[PDB]
Parts: C-alpha cells; structure tokens; sequence
C-alpha cells in the first residue's frame, strides 16, 4: 500500500450508465467517480496517481452501476477466453491477431468481441473480476478456432 | 426502500474460484459477507435477509472481493450477454444448447456456448457483478445471426 508506486493504471473515457462508482486503488486510496452524460468526474486523495491523472482504477473492489465503454481504436487487449486463460489480441486497422496466450492450445472464438468484453485494453483493466494473467507465451505456441490450429501471430480466422 | 425478504435478490450457492473475503449488498439493504476457502463460502448476514437464511450470496454491482462463482454444469436456462446491451437466452437439453430468447431481433452471437461461468445469469441466479438491464426476451418469430447465416429462435447453435 504505497502512494504513487502501488497505483493501478486507471480508465479514462466514455462510461455507460449514469451514477456513482467507487473503487479502491492498490495504494489504499478510495476513489469516487460521478458519471453523468457518459463522463466521469473523479474524486480522490492527492496520494494516488489516479487523482492526478483523472483516472479510475477498475478492479475487484469496484462498485457502482456503470461500465467502461472503450474506443475501438486500441492497439493491444487482453481477452479472457477460458476460466483462467487469456489471449492477447493486437489490432492493425480492421484486422486482429493473436500475439500471445497464457497456455498452449487455448480455444478462442474466431471473432473479437466489442472492446468492453476485453479484460484489459492497452494496460488498463476494464473488468471488476479478472483472474491473474499467467506469463504470455508469444512464440512456438498455437491457438484453436474450432478444429483449426494457428501459430501465434496469426490473424483471427473470421476476417 | 429495501424490505426484508420481499426486496431480496436470489443469491448464489455453490463452488467459488479464489480464496478470500467477499462482500455484497442485498437490495433489502443487508450487507452480506462471504469467507471463501477451498471452493466453499461461509455466509454471514442479518436474520432480516433471505440470503442469510438460504445460505446464498447475491452477486451484483455492489459486490467486491477476489472470488468468482463456478456454477454447476446441470443448469436449465442461462442469460448470455452476446453484445454490449443485448442478451440471448440459452436452454440446455443434454449436451445440446438452443437460443430460446433474445432481447433484439437478429442478434449476432458466437456459434458455441462458453462455460457456465461466462453466463450473466443461470436459472435466475446472477453470477456477474456488472450486467446491463435485460430487455424483455423475444421468444416467437425472431432470428439470430451467426456470421452471415440467420437462424430462427429455438434453433440449436451451429457448432456442437
Ligand atoms: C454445490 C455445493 C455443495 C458446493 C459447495 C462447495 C465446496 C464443497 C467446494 O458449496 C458450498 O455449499 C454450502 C452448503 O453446504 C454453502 O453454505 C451454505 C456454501 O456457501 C457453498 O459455497
Ligand atoms: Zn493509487
Ligand atoms: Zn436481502
């Protein structure tokens, strides 16, 4: 529980649903977000990086009726495809590639979902519950889409 | 205003993934604590809450803690969030699943069901902390989209 250095990188952007969000940063700071017209006003202590940056750290201690609605313009995302398994997705233009996986031969859907179904987008967590991400395997591993296997680095087949 | 028993949300009773202290608020106003160790949750709450008496834990937008439900495979119906604010109802018969309802006509959903823990709601029990309001489910004369193909409501999912 250390100020600034313990701090989770928080979300800043459009939210869906209006009302009050609350969370606790890993430093110990309680952060309040007031969401009105999709836009969040942050209230926090000056002991937390999130207060300075206008951001809201989403995690297992987040409460409130709203959810992030991120822009579809991300570079990388973490996508939870099984109970404790993740795939990393890299976007280039309108195309999406699996550039990493937590375990060899993860089964994933052939199409990326909308950005708010991602557990993380560019290092920012979007989901309240998320299991720990094991080390991402980025070489000589394969993912499954139905009955077809593809080497890491491969575009998702439904494009 | 929250009323003992009448306001109470239907809570989860089952296996939990992760160990630690879970915390939630029932719509009746009760604060429910769950101590989770080795898959099992110990429920603490007031005599005023239907969840305390059933030994259940209501999962909602005011739930906190490091654990998630691991629901049982023998569920009948489930709510599956297939788009940002759209749901499909899934009915399970044997090892086979059917889309028996949808919140909007022509919803695009995946061709395969995920494991039960990825469902928003299983047999009237909410499993996720954040979930959008479910619109009335359309059960007659609607279709869903898997890629380019259309399927009528009641149809089995493509991949099985
Ligand atoms: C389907 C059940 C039996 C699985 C079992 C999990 C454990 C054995 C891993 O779940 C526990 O069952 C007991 C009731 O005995 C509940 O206390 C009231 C717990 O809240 C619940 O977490
Ligand atoms: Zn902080
Ligand atoms: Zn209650």
């Amino acid at each position: 529980g250390v100020p600034f250095f313990s701090c989770q990188r928080g979300y800043k952007g459009v939210w869906r649903g209006d009302g009050i969000m609350q969370t606790t940063c890993p430093c110990g700071a309680q952060i309040t977000g007031h969401v009105k017209n999709g836009s969040m006003r942050i209230v926090g202590p000056r002991t937390c990086s999130n207060t300075w940056h206008g951001t809201f750290p989403i995690n297992a201690y987040t409460t409130g009726p709203c959810t992030p609605s991120p822009a579809p313009n991300y570079s990388r995302a973490l996508w939870r495809v099984a109970a404790e398994e993740y795939v990393e997705v890299t976007r280039v233009g309108d195309f999406h590639y699996v550039t990493g996986m937590t375990t060899d031969n993860v089964k994933c859907p052939c199409q990326v979902p909308a950005p708010e179904f991602f557990t993380e987008v560019d290092g920012v967590r979007l989901h309240r519950y998320a299991p720990a991400c094991k080390p991402l395997l980025r070489e000589e591993v394969t993912f499954l889409v139905g009955l077809n296997q593809y080497l890491v680095g491969s575009q998702l087949p439904c494009e």
